[PDB]
């Protein structure tokens, strides 16, 4: 392998005006037999992403040094202060919401009558109960929950939305959809299958489709920090943080014209954790979707009350850059590497869980930095 | 030194669940001398991204070997078919429409009648001048190009857009809007500012704003792909190809209530480029804005013309990331690679460029693999 | 001429006597002459005391107005009434009323009907039915609210909150629940068929029996508002666009090129190229959610106010989006389309209740409630709205085609 | 007399106009240009119009008689049957700016005007309602193509060159005294370009003048550039009747915010509730609520109420409560106990005039003049329609205020 990414990046260099660029960046002593024919083509060698941790974060009684590879300065800081105030607050709980990937593609009738016809059928126990044993039939894992339908004209969108134990799930809810489109289409023959992805999914796009019924893992996470730990670690107030949370994350993002911004910086969290783990990063454009909030609370109106909800976390312990080792060394890290033997889909929502949990350790460090 | 991030590992491996964790999460043989203080804090290692290429890409008579940094399967082969169809059409022409990163803090007056008379304040040639000289001050490379005020009560957020060479700019142009707000301050000594970023600028959050009014550099690429290419290569046809646009692209991202997502993966490509060329990835939100349009073309109508339009692509050749020696190996494939001392500002536009054509030969691909069935 | 208030009679005596304005009706004879005082009491409040001279208020029935549609009512403003058709559509032809002030509205969706009768006509589809209220409430912590919208989502739970629900009416039936939460509020999407009413007010009154019912179980649970905004009522937003409110309903036509030359005066070619350059890209580069249309606002306006609805309800009643494509063996006809998820729509109730408004449901055959199926008359007043706004699309875009 | 001795053609009974329109030697359409009295013709084709209906009585409560449709003929509405009567109430006084309005609103929705009337209220015993007209400009957003990206790309350069938009400039505004084309907001899709032309129009809500503004400039524009094609006046980049985020962020027509404040007292007395809670049902309602529903532009409780009521009242284009609804509602604990409630209004995108169209009838024209707006501003030729849409938003502000108070009330 080793030699086959020499060779190649032999014959590029032919190809640049200054060859000589290739003799910074790595590709000696790594593991190419994980990546090819599976994770990247045309390898010429690896880039390589810092990796800095913050922790001990304080989340359902449980403690997570979080791994977060990045090139932004003071990233890492900020969020290890964050999850310092959340820890002398006596920590952070979450929840899982809701589960389930998604891909919606499109399809096409002759008429819109029939379209309509199609989308009644859909609707029925009956009709759904053969749509969900064909879409289950392609793997072990694959359990469609439910389907949103959408009609423009003729043309009709069917959001499948499916679990898929540990996985991210994009490949195996693709393999469902197919053949449940095959069935779909036994029962409708005049039915034409325009694009397994009509982007009703919808995936690595913006969409307030995602942000209004989910997609992946919803989840919300929650604490409250003392007075004394808000002007101690935090350098700020109670009042001065709520001033800029409601001024900046709900009306400036209301005044930017935002769907699903209602946030600080949730996607630099997101991005870190993402890359360090073997999650698909171009995912974060919705899987950053958040909404923080933040309210006085305790005795005398002196204390934090802060919630981060994240309605669409697409994340998997299982497949794709999961399956190389540095990107499992971090998940371990974590406790939640691979299949949750015992329990399916177990190792994602915790991985889930620690995501929204870091984000507010996130959100509640710059905005202390923007209020001070 | 190296022995820093040992012991920090050391140190770490004490406290986890499975202390041997750290086994496969490499660390030697690495330069954190331009890392720390600087890209990342609290160190343990480094996380190898395998790193492909697609090209030739022939965009504007030149021809780009495009490096893509990623973990997903297809991508940069797929990737790749579409610059061999745009090439055998004659390659891709693009052009930049404008350049402008942005920063929109929030500041509240006592009242909105107070909050509207800074804004007609700042609409003023001599106001507008005043907070110009001071944003100016802060670098050779920041000039403030224009303000875009808006009011919501007694709130103000006003969008302060600036030129910043090659650099991304947000450092930048941070440090100028702190200044101009702190000029602004003596004219109005009744202002708060609230918060040097009010969201309105938008950075790392979906904006209306963004795809509207553009962030970063504002990009359109084109090409067209004759008819026998696309059977042969694409394994498709024009007419295929404009159906699925129209109904997965368009009519579909309606459906979905989607603001800029208007393309097939423009976020897989910005992504992979972007981990590669040390940009910040957390910015693939707002950098991935695209609309992907498809028409027939030619004497009977059986070529391809597409099109993408990129309105909001941040990026950088110089800073951050772009620091790092293997990142700059990325951008010195590309050509680009830090200032381009006699005409400032022509790398980053030169990536963004690039960018935008890369993500059309992947628009392709993705979009005649779909057709194709 | 006036008496001392003591012994009080005149018009000027009741005036001289006044000196509420709004509790006159409870005080005078009639209802005109209530009226009839009010507006003298607000004259003498005028810059111009002679404003009102042309603001008509004689020979209505203020009856069914008072305490019912409006307050402090000074008049009424007539809006004039023109007619389009007939709009043939699922096999019927109907005479539509528009009321409006807009010049050529009108005249151009009569020749949109025009193009859809000599096409063969238009077919539409109602696809569901049920207005929404979403209120909010809120817990001690956001992991109350997790319960409690968990517990919602059970069998039982639901079973529960619906037979509250249901208690309330006889029209009211609970069809579905969507849960929101951010944090330790919790938004409730409760959605109900209405018979042919709009369901407004009906649905707010089961919310708040099946949200007192919900408190049983949940103590701490505080009842913010009956409305969170999450309905969503009279403001634009994608979750009426993506899930619909009130009724869904889809509507197409084919009309042959013959007809597309003659009566529109262009071709099929150049009406597809100005709706997707338009309707699709224009609107996704303003930013549009659920505005993928010409004008069906305009239409929905003009029915809305003729036939009594809410014309408030514009706002996302107007929800559209418009499809054009080519049809036929020669690919040279034009096929339309039209679909739209959100009209809020009713034919018994508020404004309906008034004589006027009640003619012009009568000319659409659509008037009150329907016994033997209720919910009819409200459904196929949503597929005439539909059809209408279908023959004002293909008009304005052949319009902006041919540069008329 | 038979059809053809009916070749008379005030000297035909209706039955014998009738029975041309049957055996189709007349359209209907057409009554208005053979007959010569306006009512007759709406007459005429009422009784046409019945026998055509499941219920030939279906139009005995519809009126028709007694009103002025010379206004109306050919200029607000074509195949007239009649009118729909809308009734009309007052709220006020309105305090705004030191001045006192009486409101006008046409609805059918009960309790809107008592409602909007406390509001009102409320706001006059707290000292009165300020406002401010940020921005005024009507616009209009054709969509042209060239034949590549390349091409669109470099006619946008073009109107951002000083002289580029100097010539532009001079065709818009050569259409009319009012026109002053104020910028341009350029933007592409591939080969298309959309151009959003935004101008002053005087008192007028202006859509026909800078409609006609625009086509002039863009025939200029294409001397400039011959490959260039118009596709349509209206590239629905505007935008206008739809919900667009462009009019929220960067406005159209009138942009305007309007604040109060409401003393503890008069919180407690008129509106029945507590400035805490106020703003916890606004924050949780009109921001968390609208960003969980996805809205663009919905940030407030029910400006669309208001809005609509007084566009029909005073004869602006109901149609256009679509975007001029568009509103956020803003309310903050004031005072030394934090008891008071400050309240504020910021409406980008108010779409009104006070001259042209549904503003030309006399029944609305009473109202503007009842708010002392009807017409053009001689003196200042554009500050009716300010004063207008400064009102509008006062109205808005007083709704919500009432609204807000029932909802935190239970
Ligand atoms: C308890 C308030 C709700 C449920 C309601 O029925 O109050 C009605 C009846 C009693 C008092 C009222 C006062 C002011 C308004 C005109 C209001 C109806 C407003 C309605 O037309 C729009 C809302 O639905 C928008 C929203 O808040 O989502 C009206
Ligand atoms: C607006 C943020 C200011 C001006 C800034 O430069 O702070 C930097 C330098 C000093 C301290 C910091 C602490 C925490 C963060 C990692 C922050 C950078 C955050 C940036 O990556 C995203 C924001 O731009 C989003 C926003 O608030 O609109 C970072
Ligand atoms: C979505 C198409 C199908 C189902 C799919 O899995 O094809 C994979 C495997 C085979 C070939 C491929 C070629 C090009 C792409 C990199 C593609 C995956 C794209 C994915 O990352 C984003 C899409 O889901 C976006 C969309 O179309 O909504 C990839
Ligand atoms: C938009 C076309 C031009 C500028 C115009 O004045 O045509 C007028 C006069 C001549 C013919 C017409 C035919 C049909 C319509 C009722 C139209 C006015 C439509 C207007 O009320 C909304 C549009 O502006 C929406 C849009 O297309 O963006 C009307
Ligand atoms: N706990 C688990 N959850 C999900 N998939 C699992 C699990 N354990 C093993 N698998 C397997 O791994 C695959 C899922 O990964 P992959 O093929 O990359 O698709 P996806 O894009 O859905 O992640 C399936 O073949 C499935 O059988
Ligand atoms: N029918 C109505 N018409 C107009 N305004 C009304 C009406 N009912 C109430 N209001 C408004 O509400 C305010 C007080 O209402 P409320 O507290 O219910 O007492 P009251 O019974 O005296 O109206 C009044 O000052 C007025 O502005």
């Amino acid at each position: 392998h080793e030699r086959g990414v020499s060779i190649r990046r032999q014959l590029l260099s032919k190809k640049l005006s200054e060859p000589s660029s290739l003799q910074y960046l790595p590709y000696r002593d790594y593991n190419y037999s994980l990546v090819m024919g599976a994770c990247c083509e045309n390898v010429i060698g690896y880039m390589p992403i810092p990796v800095g941790v913050a922790g001990p974060l304080c989340l359902d009684e449980k403690e997570f040094q979080v791994p977060m590879a990045t090139t932004e300065g003071c990233l890492v800081a900020s969020t290890n202060r964050g999850c310092r105030a959340i820890g002398l607050g006596g920590g952070a709980s979450s929840r899982v919401l809701a589960d389930g990937m998604t891909r919606g593609p499109v399809v096409r009738l002759p008429r819109a009558c029939d379209s309509a016809e199609v989308k009644a059928w859909l609707e029925t126990s009956e009709g759904f109960a053969v749509i969900k044993e064909a879409f289950d039939s392609t793997s072990r894992f694959a359990r469609l929950q439910k389907l949103h339908t959408s009609i423009a004209g003729r043309n009709l969108y069917i959001r499948f939305q499916s679990r898929s134990g540990d996985a991210m799930g994009m490949n195996m809810i693709s393999k469902g959809t197919e053949k449940a489109l095959s069935k779909l289409h036994e029962y409708f023959p005049e039915m034409q299958i325009l694009a397994v992805s009509g982007n009703y999914c919808t995936d690595k796009k913006p969409a307030a489709i995602n942000w209004i019924e989910g997609r992946g893992k919803s989840v919300v996470c929650e604490a409250v920090i003392p007075a004394k730990v808000v002007r101690e670690v935090l350098k700020t107030t109670t009042e001065a943080m709520i001033e800029v949370n409601i001024n900046k994350n709900l009306v400036g993002s209301a005044m930017a014209g935002s769907i699903g911004g209602y946030n600080a910086h949730a996607a630099n969290i997101v991005t870190a954790i993402y890359i360090a783990c073997g999650q698909d990063a171009a995912q974060n454009v919705g899987s950053s979707n958040c909404i923080t909030l933040m309210e006085a609370s305790g005795p005398t109106n002196e204390d934090l009350y802060i919630s981060c909800t994240m309605p669409s976390i697409e994340i998997g312990t299982v497949g794709g850059g999961t399956n190389l080792l540095p990107q499992q060394a971090c998940l371990q890290m974590l406790g939640v590497q691979g299949a949750c033997k015992d329990n399916p889909g177990e190792n994602a929502r915790q991985l889930a869980r620690i995501v929204c949990g870091t984000v507010m350790a996130g959100e509640l460090s710059l905005m202390a930095a923007l209020a001070a």
